[PDB]
């Protein structure tokens, strides 16, 4: 393990892709984990991940790769929480199908029913948080700087009406909380787990200033990274809604320049590293204008060294999110300009491999 900091590290970084809705999908109604402790993977619609859906994106300069992972539902009771073997197995071949061919890669605790930003449950959420952390720092504890550990996704007040709207005291005590245990847990595990780069989000990972303004983040630790998700302009990239646009317009630029100095008010201005952990377009059979969104919103986080990583849910028809952009299946890029554009506001070379015809 390189003893580098974050935000050395980070200038190896392209930018990124998420594995969507893959060992982060939670079907723990609909299926039976005990008799099938891995089938979760592909309860969303995703095929079972290979290595050559990695390659066909490092093919295209893509060197992050966040692998979201729900635990819930894989692990047993107290006091261990033992995580099942199956599954853990799995999220290791999962992890080394980019790790071994020399990219990054982010691990974190995603959709997880236990873990919520609420203090009747927090000590149990701290205790579980603890038990779940050391498990996985153990079994990766030899990974170099490669491997980053995320340790929540999106803590949030799930249902109430703050649960987007960046929270509340509760929430936000809960969240700096959780993050603290995370660091704490992982910093005295063994391995290169002292040296491993750490990722800890605001509440609901939010783009937000209720989230900035009462987030804690640890000082002289080198090796810690702000994660935070930021879909902007929000009814360009994710509304479904009533406000919803598929056109970039002059007030969804103006509204992304927000989000983006606000980041760079919080994060960069401030000495703290920070990756754009999730961002994304829809699909609105509006391509042209996702290409020009997608370049501006790349110079711009760029611009400031901030990476960014597309989150890829497989999804491109339907009335739900539309957020695909490999297919996964005949291993293609779908929208080719989409990823020109993220490699030339990148400030690379543009090359688009494996484009759909
Ligand atoms: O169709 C498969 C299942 O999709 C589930 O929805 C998921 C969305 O498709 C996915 O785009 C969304 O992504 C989240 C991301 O997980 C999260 O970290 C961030 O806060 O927001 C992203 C954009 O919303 O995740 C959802 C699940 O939360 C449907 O819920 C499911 O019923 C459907 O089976």
């Amino acid at each position: 393990i390189r003893d580098i900091s974050s935000k050395e590290l980070i200038k190896e970084m392209n930018f990124g892709w998420n594995l969507g809705n893959t060992m982060d999908a939670q079907c723990i109604e609909y299926l039976n984990y005990e008799k099938d402790q891995t089938a979760s993977e592909t309860c969303w619609g995703n095929p079972k991940t290979t290595e050559d859906m990695f390659k066909v994106l490092i093919d295209n300069q893509f060197n992050v790769f966040r692998i979201p992972t729900t635990w819930s539902g894989h692990f047993g009771e107290a006091p261990d929480y033992k995580i099942d073997e199956k599954w853990l197995k799995r999220v290791h071949e999962v992890v080394d199908y980019p790790y071994k061919n020399g990219a990054f890669v982010i691990l974190n605790l995603h959709h997880e029913t236990w873990n919520h930003a609420f203090s009747e449950t927090l000590d149990t959420a701290k205790e579980i948080l603890e038990k779940i952390w050391s498990q996985i720092a153990e079994e990766f504890k030899d990974y170099d700087e490669h491997l980053i550990f995320e340790g929540l996704n999106a803590p949030r007040k799930n249902d109430t009406p703050v649960e987007w709207t960046g929270g509340d005291q509760e929430g936000w005590d809960a969240v700096n909380a959780m993050n603290a245990v995370f660091l704490k847990t992982v910093r005295s595990a063994g391995g290169n787990n002292p040296k491993r780069h750490l990722m800890i989000p605001p509440y609901a990972a939010a783009c937000n200033e209720n989230s900035f303004n009462n987030f804690i983040f640890p000082e002289d630790d080198d090796k810690v990274i702000a994660s935070v998700h930021a879909y902007a302009p929000y009814n360009f990239a994710l509304n479904n809604g009533e406000g919803a646009v598929d056109k970039f317009d002059a007030a969804g630029k103006r509204d992304l320049e927000w989000n983006i100095n606000l980041m760079k008010k919080r994060f960069v201005d401030q000495g703290i590293p920070m990756i754009l952990g999730e961002y994304g377009a829809m699909n609105r059979d509006n391509e042209e204008d996702r290409a020009t969104w997608a370049e501006f919103y790349m110079e711009k986080v760029t611009a400031m060294g901030v990476p960014q990583i597309w989150w890829d849910n497989g999804v491109f028809e339907g009335t739900g999110e539309r957020f695909g952009l490999l297919d996964r299946k005949n291993l293609k890029i779908v929208y080719p300009t989409i990823v020109a554009a993220l490699q030339k506001g990148r400030g690379l070379e543009v090359n688009v491999v494996h484009a759909i015809e």
